[PDB]
């Protein structure tokens, strides 16, 4: 599924996403956009490591979730990594809680820092009602 921004805007903020660990719904929705262009269908494999982005946010198979193939990897959000393919992004939501909730925060996605960071945000909830 492509989420449409504003309808995602909402999506986000219904799911308790909006200044979670002081992290802004605009923040969110750029980190969205820049690692999945909002699909939740989108994955990337790492042939270096063996391991695989998954979803909307493109969390990773080594740390956060697990597909079994990935070797010596953890699940630390505690799902298959299939929950971050579907429709409904409420487990994607629950997962990208429990990555800002390590040390490093809304920056553990190097495209947040690249695309995001030190950036004027405001454009990717302008008008959404949130």
């Amino acid at each position: 599924k492509g989420f449409e921004r504003c309808e995602l805007a909402r999506t986000l903020k219904r799911l308790g996403m909006d200044g979670y660990r002081g992290i802004s719904l605009a923040n969110w929705m750029c980190l969205a956009k820049w690692e999945s262009g909002y699909n939740t269908r989108a994955t990337n494999y790492n042939a270096g490591d063996r391991s695989t982005d998954y979803g909307i946010f493109q969390i990773n198979s080594r740390y956060w979730c697990n597909d079994g193939k990935t070797p010596g990897a953890v699940n630390a959000c505690h799902l298959s990594c299939s929950a971050l393919l579907q429709d409904n992004i409420a487990d994607a939501v629950a997962c990208a809680k429990r990555v800002v909730r390590d040390p490093q925060g809304i920056r553990a996605w190097v495209a947040w820092r690249n695309r995001c960071q030190n950036r004027d945000v405001r454009q990717y909830v302008q008008g959404c009602g949130v």
